[PDB]
């Protein structure tokens, strides 16, 4: 099990930035979206590698409703529902060409990755994510077992605040991870 670690996914980033200091009183002001997540269920961050669904059979729109993309369709008994909050999530700066890097403790492999980015004109700070507001930026073939996977993404004409949505179809069974990463193209 794993996540997108660079550009950090929403829950991985909240964990990386605040996990050693998760009750820091400055968090509400400095990173309100992480604060609300930690207040909803701290296990969304402690279990940063558990954002998956089993059995989707490749039909992701059937099991991930609009407005629930970042929780993987309110997966895992609602643990990650706070990741669907709309607001000024902390971004990672990326260039037009950037690498999506996943860490996987188990070396499951991938049948494929799908990578999307929110369209120009979509404002993640004030609008819920929907499938219709995504544009596909890459689809890959299979990756063999490894503790890390890298997807070299190339985009042009994307500026400012976006969300990257990475879908990892693992190879050990029908299991899929749904990772939102807030990014800033500048
Ligand atoms: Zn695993
Ligand atoms: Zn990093
Ligand atoms: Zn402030
Ligand atoms: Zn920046
Ligand atoms: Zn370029
Ligand atoms: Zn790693
Ligand atoms: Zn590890
Ligand atoms: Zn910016």
């Amino acid at each position: 099990h794993g996540s997108v670690v660079d550009p950090a996914s929403r829950n991985y980033g909240c964990w990386e930035r605040w996990g050693d200091d998760f009750q820091n009183p400055a968090m509400a002001d400095e990173d309100p979206m992480c604060w609300q997540a930690w207040q909803d269920d701290p296990n969304a961050m402690w279990n940063w590698n558990g954002l998956y669904r089993n059995g989707s059979a490749g039909d992701f729109e059937a099991v991930v409703p609009d407005g629930q993309l970042c929780s993987g369709g309110r997966t895992e008994s609602g643990r990650y529902n706070s990741l669907d909050a709309v607001g000024p999530w902390q971004t990672t700066d990326v260039t037009d060409d950037f690498t999506v890097k996943l860490h996987d403790q188990a070396s499951h492999g991938a049948d494929y990755f799908l990578v999307y980015v929110t369209k120009q004109g979509f404002d993640p700070a004030t609008q819920a994510l929907t499938w219709g507001e995504l544009q596909q930026v890459a689809r890959t073939g299979s990756y063999g077992p490894s503790q890390n996977y890298e997807i070299p993404v190339s985009t042009s004409g994307l500026t400012g605040r976006h969300v990257v949505y990475t879908i990892w179809q693992a190879s050990h069974m029908d299991q899929t991870y749904f990772l939102c990463s807030d990014v800033d193209f500048g």
